[PDB]
Formats: structure tokens, sequence, C-alpha cells
């Protein structure tokens, strides 16, 4: 799945992770820590939306 954050627009994409914040390829966004933010804006994961 793809999910967008309404802040800033980037896309989390589950296939490529967010290996950079120590986040594997194939995290579900669901399986991401509670801390873990838009690594763009820092937008918390509240305001991501699925695709
Ligand atoms: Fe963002």
């Amino acid at each position: 799945a793809k999910w967008v954050c309404k802040i800033c627009g980037y896309i989390y994409d589950e296939d490529a992770g967010d290996p950079d914040n120590g986040i594997s390829p194939g995290t579900k966004f669901e399986e991401l820590p509670d801390d873990w933010v838009c690594p763009i804006c820092g937008a918390p994961k509240s305001e991501f939306e699925k695709l």
C-alpha cells in the first residue's frame, strides 16, 4: 500500500519502507513505530491517508 502525508505530499510506500529512518522495505504502515513521522515534514502517523 501507499500512504500519503496529507501535510506535505510525501508518499510512504510500504514496498520501499523508509530505511534511512530504520524501516525496512515491506513494512506496513500499521507496523511503523508509534514514534515514526513523515521523514519530510515530521507529521505524525495520524496525518497519513491510505491511497
Ligand atoms: Fe509530510
